[PDB]
């Protein structure tokens, strides 16, 4: 930790370039739309919400990037990543105005988006496809978004995919906001490898919402401290130019003394009293301090600012990071927190009028008019020439990529259709129809395999000598190896799932990981990658609640489709066998990287365990697709159910099956459900068209289409629910769910499928239940089966277990 | 950074108090019978798994603590919480099971519990309440879980409710596992708050599973770096005894040169290879460093050992973070990894009994057979005489709080049942059932209310006055304000609704913060907190999709209940009305602290919307535990249907039963539903029961004790799924389920509900629909009513806009 001064003194610090005045009279038109958005919208008396406090803070900041720094997306390369503070936006909606692109009825549909010509709350892509680049109203997801984002193109550029040397990544954070564990949890990554392409810009206004963040410390020693000793370069914009004058005069260094022991909570307290309280309370600390004021008038004390908001200090420190090679540059720019809005936190409106010269006449004021810069005025020229000499104008975003993939044919993936002569998993046929991708010339170096430090697990290893491993295991390696670390992983699959857009460059990741680390360690994240339309596939392995069999309770995933399943666009797929791998993997590839190129993004789970993969019925694809097929039907006199499975627990269905056939007399038609889930979305929309289409005949679901009125009966490594949930949609009167509800434990594979009740027995025993209710059995050949399959029917449930 | 070399010089370490022989003795069969109980279980061939070269390389670490300082759970307190490393669990079960602990049966049911007399893979509570007692295998969580149980210690001191002064919080973390973002994280909390009594100890052997942490770097320096930076006194043991002399004896400095240039990867090749290659490759590098050794033989290099394997330096580095006050304390112990193995890292393990002098021969080695000392052999007694002088043994549980509370009755929440005066929330109503339990004598002090910075956004700034901020807002503040750090508050939520168990000290935490960054931000610390038999209340604020309307994409709230019911223990409810918040809390109160002190916590989801608050109807208590209970009948000879609803929907749901009786003529009964994941459960566990008792009396869903079989129509602020999932049980023939399915935007609440298909318009057209699909109303009835209401049919889904 240094001295609470600027990093950078005045000695050191480069002429300003731009036209101080010019650029505030611009600066102060955009302060007054940004108010008068969320003023505007504030009239409605709708709660429909939006901060003022926070742009007025940091509006400087951004101001000087906007004039001088700020590469907007270009021919060679989609510019600088600017990671924009989400709750600033109408800040940036103001500016985007002010150039131009966005008209006057879109800002007066601030916060008002349903019907079409509206702006959204904070950076959402999917809501503004064509002007928003990242999501970072989730706090803390910015920063270690950004940090793997600056990762990723240092890997295209090594990869010699393309050059993203010119390429800077901001990260524009609130200090409140560092306190999230994201947010510092992976700063020393940066370090290791050296990103001097990324920028953290942290606004130290020293308040969060409800408080000062360490109102008994100082968060900028604190965040300086951690960050240099992370590896960093800290540059600290602390005071504004007036305060270089009193700095060079104080022989006795005891001004600096006084601004290193003075608190966050005190400084905070001079921030809301006068230019005599604070000779009074701050310099008056001190003979030698005070006295360096002693000629100074209360309003000459009371202009000194903090360097946050000084265009000169703010310069200084950008120009200082741009310059910087070999590690990341972190500045923590000294800001005033609600600056200029005095009452706050039509007088309102009026003071701010006056405090930042607005050109707008007390007849107009109460209009709560938007300023506008006529073309060929020198603000509207200014404002569009900085812009012009840094490649035009951002955020902007292209939602589609240009180039046209050559994708291989289901065909390709020939071998993994064909029955499989060794016993392997879905998890080898995820791996093998990777591998017939990296053989593809169109594609091949496009994908990007992740993993969070176990590879041996998932069988990965085998493509190390192949590919190789990224590791600037050299520059060139294509695997991202990213350690004990999911949600870094996954901020690498989000780099690369969104490739396609940011930089007009398809990249496609697959991310391996065990399924349980997945949505529920790192859901906000994947939430986030909907919003931010990535297209990748997040593979979870080692899967199914009694498959990782060892593993236990925090490793047993028998819900990570009920959590997948809440995204909107991630299609979720739980196969059971080989060729099934294959033909999702086909069909997701040429949906989001082929000609339709649809913004949704894949989650397949593959399992660890080996069996015997049969060969794919023929003209099983869409079926497959869709999320259900018939795999076949098995003859009996004495009575008919269909049998339902997915992913490891459908190779137990068929032994049911068998079992009822022979045993029973019972015949059957089995179904493999290679997603409950797409089942599901295909019901519900099938049956909202028939609620609103009353007169027409109704839709029939997919699901319903493909099964009959015979008892049914699913079973599945997950909990009953991602089953359960297409029960509106089977056509049959009885549909009972066999599921694994309940916390994992350690076992076999077979102690664990008869403790949580979805093994060959309880199927059969399910399946005679239903039988026997309608008379077609009677139930004593229920209550014998339960004997016979050593099954307790007074255990405890294993939700409760 | 400092030198690769130790902390504390050895003329500064204290004399070590144990007898390293005997300890060396005992600590050989420790390392034994972990590696038999292992061993056993592979043999099996049954995939179950488990580790062993991690404990190898940590054996000695904990050796030294159990030895002299881990103080077990006692009379006055709850001993020292050690966090262990989950898959170093072996070690812990054989030390046990050598304390006489466990029995031989229980080690050969290693990963192999479903059964009873097993053992868990890794600390789950859940399996093992009586042993087992922070869930540490997720990684990642054990470290923030630690800090904030230290604070949590330090909270409950300064509240004056339990000497906690003399236990130490012990984080047992892997260096791998530091790249998590989670585990550094929040260290600087730990120098905000003076956590003294908090100490990461954390395995540096330099490998994570597929390979070196940082090959190229210095993992140990990256460590000392941002946890030095971060305010912590780092205490590294680097090197063995057999270092000294040769320190000590280079003057040139030559020798720590050489320490600090070698990185990761040279350091793991010395590790495989012999004393001529050292001798080399590594004192080879300068001529000083080669004159150190230059008459040492090749053996005596090799012998040259890590100072985590050094009980002489081990117990100077705990000792000294003994003594340290101020700030926390990390141990950065360097460790070889496959440590004894070496080569191996059934007859092979004779490699490992010979380097550690295992009794035991060659001939009976294949056998396997477990190491016991009995009772009066030297080891036993010095075995429970170390523990006896640390109060016992460890890790240990209490499953339950040996003390009474008196409860406040339903009745003191009278108020809340009444009609309230003014139009409030379900928020306002949560924060006035709190005041009620805050003027409860016996329970008001052990109240824990938790937030993340905002607090006035949950109109909590009420109490703030009242119970004060917990600021070590003055060291008697109640109320923890834990910033901008959701999983952190989290982890204090979780340290104070385990207090019961941990220090015997029931303490009863709430939670409150937007509930979108709930389990979809920290869900894999729930499902640990489920693990942990956390008993507490988490409260999603700001819920619903439609009802934090301004919000938008990232903060519209549809789905936490469909993450909250993946976790087995966790009680979810969305109730509409005041009077149903009260009793939802007091019963919570009652099953989880009064005498049935049941293992759940609760998940209940308020809102920001104020709306009329009925009082609660006579008699529905019960109902509103259950799930559900019906509002009123409104007549209607035209038709009859039932609509549902929860949470802020419901209101609208009573609105169309309004405009189905007065415009169509149709009666409707209308329920509200405070929790249909309960309602899903109940069903699920009867039909569960029923088709395991075919014989018997059939038990009946409680939702199908309510509803009757008109046409029903239920709409939620929550997807689909919520409200579908009871279909199965609704006894019913039409169930139409209408939700906020798709991604959220920013709108008023008017066109939010109207976009997302769930306002009263879309409940009559579903409840029209379905009597015209029965022939009671002519089919253009239902198309006029689309068309009346301003229903756009042919809209985009929702889930897909
Ligand atoms: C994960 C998450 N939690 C909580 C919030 C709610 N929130 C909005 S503004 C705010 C405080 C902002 O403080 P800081 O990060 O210091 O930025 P400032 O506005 O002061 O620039 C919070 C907690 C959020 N957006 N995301
Ligand atoms: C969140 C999470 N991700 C992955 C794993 C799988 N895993 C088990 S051991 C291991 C490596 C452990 O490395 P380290 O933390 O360095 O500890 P060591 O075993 O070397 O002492 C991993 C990644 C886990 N337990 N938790
Ligand atoms: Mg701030
Ligand atoms: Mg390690």
């Amino acid at each position: 930790i240094s001295n609470y001064i600027n990093t950078i003194p005045v000695e050191e610090q480069p002429e300003y370039p731009g036209n101080l005045e010019l650029e505030r009279r611009i600066r102060s038109a955009i302060r007054w739309n940004a108010i008068m958005t969320v003023l505007r919208a504030s009239k409605k008396d709708l709660e429909l919400g939006g901060h003022m406090a926070s742009f007025q803070s940091s509006a400087t900041i951004y101001d000087v990037c906007f004039n001088h720094f700020f590469r907007a997306r270009n021919e060679q390369d989609g510019g600088d990543l600017v990671y924009f503070q989400g709750h600033i936006s109408p800040g940036v909606y103001a500016r985007a105005f002010l150039e131009g692109r966005l008209t006057q009825e879109q800002l007066d549909n601030f916060r008002q988006e349903v019907h079409g010509n509206g702006l959204s709350s904070y950076p959402h892509p999917k809501l503004m496809p064509e002007f928003w680049q990242f999501p970072t109203v989730s706090m803390g997801l910015g920063p270690i978004g950004a940090i793997y984002q600056a990762k990723f193109l240092k890997y295209l550029e090594h990869r010699g995919l393309k050059d993203t040397s010119k390429q800077t990544v901001y990260a524009f954070l609130g200090d409140g906001e560092m306190d999230e564990p994201e947010s510092k949890g992976a700063i020393t990554i940066a370090t290791r490898e050296k990103l001097d392409n990324l920028v953290f810009v942290i606004n130290c206004n020293l308040q969060r919402l409800d408080g000062p963040v360490t109102g008994n410390g100082k968060i900028i020693n604190e965040l300086e401290g951690i960050f240099e000793g992370a590896g960093w370069n800290v540059i600290k914009v602390m005071w504004g130019s007036r305060w270089d004058e009193l700095l060079r005069k104080d022989t006795s260094g005891k001004l600096i003394q006084l601004m290193n022991e003075t608190v966050d909570g005190d400084y905070q307290t001079f921030k809301s009293k006068d230019g005599a309280y604070v000779r009074e309370h701050f310099f008056g600390k001190y003979p030698e301090t005070a006295a360096l004021v002693a000629d100074w008038t209360d309003e000459q004390i009371w202009a000194l600012n903090r360097g946050g908001h000084d265009p000169k200090k703010i310069y200084a420190a950008f120009k200082k990071a741009q310059e910087t090679k070999g590690k990341a540059t972190v500045i923590l720019a000294h800001t005033i927190k609600g600056y200029g809005m005095g009452d706050a936190a039509m007088d309102g409106v009026r003071h701010i009028r006056d405090r930042f010269n607005v050109p707008v006449s007390d007849a107009d004021i109460e209009k709560l008019p938007y300023i506008t810069f006529p073309e060929g005025s020198e603000e509207h020229t200014y404002l569009h020439a900085q812009r012009q000499k840094l490649h035009g104008y951002l955020p902007s975003r292209q939602p589609n990529f240009t180039e046209k993939l050559e994708l291989p044919s289901l065909q390709d993936f020939g071998a993994l259709l064909e029955e499989q002569s060794k016993e392997i998993s879905t998890t080898i046929a995820f791996v093998r129809a990777l591998n017939v991708m990296l053989k593809n010339k169109s594609i091949k170096d496009r994908l990007v395999p992740i993993i969070a430090d176990e590879a041996r697990t998932f069988g990965m290893e085998g493509l190390f000598r192949q590919i190789g491993i990224y590791s600037p295991e050299d520059e060139k390696g294509q695997i991202l190896q990213e350690g004990i670390n999911e949600l870094g992983a996954g901020c690498s699959w989000l780099a690369a799932a969104t490739s396609y857009s940011t930089n007009n460059l398809p990249m496609i990741p697959f991310y391996i990981y065990y399924s349980m680390f997945g949505f529920q360690r790192i859901g906000d994240l994947c939430w986030a990658a909907g919003d931010q339309q990535a297209r990748g596939f997040l593979i979870g392995g080692t899967s199914g609640r009694t498959t990782l069999n060892g593993e236990g309770l925090q490793h047993e995933d028998g819900h990570s489709h009920i959590q997948s399943l809440t995204i909107p666009n991630c299609i979720s797929y739980d196969p059971a066998y080989a060729y099934e791998v294959a033909v999702i993997m086909h069909d997701g590839l040429e949906r989001m990287y082929g000609e339709k190129q649809e913004n949704v993004y894949y989650y397949i789970t593959t399992l660890n365990e080996n069996y015997h993969m049969p060969a794919m019925p023929e003209g099983a694809e869409e079926g497959i697709r869709k999320g259900i097929y018939k795999l076949e039907t098995i003859e009996g006199s004495k009575g008919k159910v269909q049998l339902l499975g997915s992913g490891s627990i459908l190779r137990h269905v068929r032994e049911a099956a068998e079992i009822l056939a022979k045993d029973y007399g019972v015949g059957s038609d089995v179904y493999s459900v290679t997603s409950f889930t797409e089942l599901a979305r295909d019901g519900q929309d099938c049956e909202r068209w028939n609620m609103l289409h009353p007169l027409e005949t109704p839709r029939v679901p997919y699901i319903a289409q493909v099964m009959n009125d015979a008892p049914a009966v699913a079973s599945t490594d997950y909990m009953k629910l991602f089953a359960e949930q297409v029960r509106t949609y089977v056509p049959a009167d009885d549909y009972r769910v066999l599921g694994t509800d309940g916390f994992g434990r350690s076992d076999s594979r077979e102690n664990l499928r008869h403790h949580f009740e979805v093994d060959a027995s309880y199927v059969v025993v399910a399946a005679l239940g239903e039988l026997a209710k309608r008379g077609e059995i009677d139930k004593k050949v229920v209550a014998d089966a339960i004997a016979k399959f050593n099954i307790d029917a007074d255990k405890v449930n294993p939700r409760l277990a």
